[PDB]
């Protein structure tokens, strides 16, 4: 199990990005796993 594109990012615990998505933890985009290159 894996986070899929755009989803939401566990704070201390949870599930991890699949692969090869990246979390975005930016300045307009919350923690969430973002493609690779978005």
């Amino acid at each position: 199990k894996c986070l899929a594109e755009a989803a939401d990012c566990s704070p201390w615990s949870g599930d991890s990005c699949c692969k090869p998505y990246l979390c975005s933890c930016i300045f307009f985009y919350p923690c969430s796993c973002r493609p690779k290159g978005w």
